[PDB]
């Protein structure tokens, strides 16, 4: 199968257009849409979202990840393979640095053979449909790798600082708000359990010069409704929500956000 | 095939990992989204539009219905086999009330088969990915309905004014505003059709302290553009609309208030 | 393949009625969305977007097009086969004027045969499900054109201003806003590469009582962030961007409005 993300939307018939580029070379391909709602040019909210998304996919699967703002520019088309047998198709721009760095990569391809391409003459701003879409196909329909082009010894990487804990305390960032408005950051919850705390416990919460308390909780149910809990989310990431309501907006925080817990 | 609805919105990558955990139990389920755009927590509103889009599945279509704030908590996870031979894997808590009223119910079984779940280990907060969405899949493959668990006598029911025909006129409630703005009523067009009406005909309309007049039609285009009408949804119930125009504005209303048909 | 458009949005459980109806006939359909975001009753965005999407489709591509603000009136249902081998099914209010005039016009049959049908009794508000889906089912499935009903020898066409080229410049009109606030206009690529210009070079943009100066640019990278560029689109149109910017906040333009490109 391959896991679609883009910042093109749902209103534009962008999406439409490259999944029938996809089925035209493939009609057998399973196009799964992790999301085209990532903000415009944003490849951080992309990196953290591709990366929890790709937990829940099987190994093989290939990734059509389109942010790209630098579309027609220098900036390399690759192909890479990670240690966990996925494969990701898309633009040297730091998008791909999560999986990276939590699979660790086996192999990089620059995006080189033509024949792959969608188009004898690519469209300056819309390579998704033209470049990485058909490439996609064909890696999907068994292309072996090497095909590609090739191999590249290095990547685009956007810097991240690494949570840690310090002082009974973990300082981290919110990473993604969802529609419910849960506030998601960047701190594994294996990470935030290190400040020996446990379900049922009561921790502080700091955003800017605000301070909350929060319980440890498993389920947003798990406390009254409007309160705040502190809890792991499907990824195993430490995610604010309010139960029944909307924690970015209680915080009052959005996304890229220091956020700090503590003990 | 499955008939997909949910409170999670397009935006987040949950709607997608749910569906690669479907895909990766059974490659050639075919899921149709009846729409992930519930206001969040509106158990309500999925059930009328749950009721609404199950008329135009065949039977023997599996249900993932996920409006969950309940989630991880002791609310019971249940799959219910309505008399019109559908199924419908959810939450017990009432969101399931219409078409268990409208189709009545041959069979419930509470989830309590762990082999069919997506990991052993089931997050707290997401059981529309590591429980629901693998129960439908498997039940959609042929899992015959017994293997999902023991029977359950009972079920949450959401409180529901059956709306009636007293004194020349039809009292009821909006039940959905379209994008369009239409207003969808719960009152069936068979009902209002009995203070002895018809196309062509004109009615009052009420709501709050406001009064308005305007024709039984069967098409928005059979009165001028701007003017208000009244007629039967595609689903059988009676709707206010404007034709070529937002009825939800002109009336100045919103789900759940009360409306009143006067003859 | 079949090319679903509408303006019903994702939101209400149309778009998956209809889907539903198209699969229980045709449980190998292959459904690609190309938007089901256009704007209420606005059939010239979707004649557009339409042509535009068309292009990037195969041969033998039958499209859904439903934006039917006039659905249950005298206005005619019907089937359109252009010159390039493409098959719309659309009510006849001009949406299918731009793949018309494009692509030229092989036959036109009216929807007649009710054996095609999804129910015997189609509602009067959404024909998109009881006669246009099940309709464009069939045709995918490889129903003969002529089983449709019978032929028509003309059609409802938009009336559109065709963009010249009249001392050293070239007026036309906004077609598309998309996502990132892109301004697609309806003028072709080709046309203002008439004003004997070339890529590098600056031209002038007027709008309303604005003017602005823009670099002739390939990628939205080849000028600095928050510069204005004019550039071919992905369909050939001319369009104007802002690098990592929203051109039509920059223009204050919407779909619509005249514009004009002086050397
Ligand atoms: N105005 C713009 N400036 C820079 N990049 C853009 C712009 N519009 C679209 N893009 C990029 O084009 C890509 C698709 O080719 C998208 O991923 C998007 O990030
Ligand atoms: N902050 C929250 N409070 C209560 N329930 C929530 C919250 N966020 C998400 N959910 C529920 O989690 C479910 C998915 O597991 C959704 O159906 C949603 O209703
Ligand atoms: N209030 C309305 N007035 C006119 N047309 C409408 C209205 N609501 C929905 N429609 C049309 O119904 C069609 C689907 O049957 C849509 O394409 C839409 O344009």
């Amino acid at each position: 199968m391959i896991g679609f993300l883009t910042d093109w939307g749902l209103k534009s018939h962008y999406v439409g257009v490259a999944k029938a580029v996809i089925k035209r070379i493939n009609p057998s391909a399973e196009i799964i849409d992790i999301t085209h709602e990532v903000e415009p040019f944003n490849v951080r909210k992309a990196s953290h979202v591709l990366y929890r998304a790709s937990l829940d996919f099987p190994p093989s699967t290939v990734f059509l990840v389109v942010v790209d703002y630098g579309v027609g520019t220098s900036r390399k088309a690759i192909v890479m393979k990670t240690k966990n047998d996925q494969y990701f198709v898309a633009p040297d721009n730091g998008v791909l640095t999560v999986v990276a760095e939590e699979y660790g990569v086996a192999e990089i391809r620059e995006i080189e053979n033509r024949e792959l391409f969608y188009k004898k003459n690519p469209s300056f701003t819309f390579h998704g449909r033209d470049i990485f879409a058909p490439v996609a196909a064909h890696l999907d329909m068994g292309l072996p790798l090497e095909r590609v082009g090739d191999r590249l010894l290095s990547y685009e990487v956007l810097k991240m600082r690494k949570p840690v804990v310090e002082n009974e305390k973990v300082i981290g960032e919110v990473a993604i708000v969802d529609t419910f408005g849960n506030v998601s950051t960047n701190i594994p919850f294996d990470l935030f359990l290190k400040l020996s705390v446990d379900f049922d416990d009561v921790v502080r919460v700091r955003v800017g010069r605000k301070e909350f308390k929060a319980a440890v909780a498993k389920a947003f149910g798990d406390v009254d409704t409007g309160e705040l809990l502190v809890h792991p989310d499907s990824a195993g990431f430490l995610e604010i929500a309010v139960n029944l309501g909307d924690a970015s907006q209680v915080l009052s925080v959005k996304e890229g956000d220091e956020i700090e817990i503590c003990r």
